[PDB]
């Protein structure tokens, strides 16, 4: 009775968010960027003054974070207590904070619920580390979409010299070094791909192959 769920776990530059929306988009479902609730309630720390390194702090917080999202009229934005904070939520202040705060045990179980209601007819493909693991253990689908450091680097500085920021490949390749180390390392709901996961590293596969390699697979899984 309860509605299906794809799951897409993996780290941060992957491609997470491409798929999803693709993914979306193709079967018509629901979706849900959960790195985009820590992100906002990473925001939410820094505008209240609330304590980023601080447990105690956080729970409060995230048991009544008020983030709405809003559905694809071309994209998605997401809103904090009424107000559009989708470009906010994208810098690397927020992005820091977000893995301070999703490293805490009752910050993240304050978060369960919160998460598990995007399950909704006809279906949700829900992006994240966990979403396979912990949030929706018992997906009948579930990708774990990864690359090499270094790609994931390479096209991390791509982007940002797209959008006209000066950047160095070495610092990056750093960046995300260290948030790998973050959501891999921790006791709590670590970066591990479900027994059952479709295994896709898009290392040497363009946007488009992994969308297909991962439409096959779902397809086949539901229909
Ligand atoms: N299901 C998730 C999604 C995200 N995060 C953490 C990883 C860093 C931060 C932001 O994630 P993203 O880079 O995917 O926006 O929140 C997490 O612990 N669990």
């Amino acid at each position: 009775a309860i509605a299906p769920v794809i799951t897409i776990d993996g780290p941060s530059g992957a491609g997470k968010g491409t798929l999803c929306k693709a993914m979306a988009e193709a079967l018509q479902w629901h979706l849900l960027d959960s790195g985009a609730i820590y992100r906002v309630l990473a925001l939410a720390a820094l505008h209240h003054h609330v304590d980023v390194a601080s447990e105690d702090a956080l729970v409060p917080l995230a048991s009544h974070l008020d983030v709405r999202f809003v559905s694809t009229n071309g994209n998605l934005e997401v809103i904090l207590e009424g107000e559009d904070v989708s470009g906010e939520i994208r810098t690397q202040e927020v992005a820091n904070a977000a893995s301070q705060v999703a490293a805490f045990p009752r910050v993240r179980e304050a978060l369960l619920r919160r998460q598990r209601a995007f399950r909704e007819l006809p279906g949700l493909i829900a992006d994240g580390r966990d979403m396979g693991t912990v949030v929706f253990p018992d997906a009948p689908v579930k990708i774990f979409l990864d690359a090499s450091s270094e790609e994931r680097a390479h096209r991390r500085m791509l982007q940002l010299q797209e959008k006209g920021f000066s950047v160095n490949f070495e610092r990056l390749l750093a960046e995300i070094k260290e948030r790998d180390d973050r959501d891999r390392n921790r006791a709590v709901a670590p970066l591990v791909p479900a027994a059952d996961a479709l295994v896709l590293d898009s290392t040497t596969l363009s946007i488009e192959q992994v969308i297909e390699k991962a439409l096959q697979y779902a397809r086949q899984k539901l229909a």
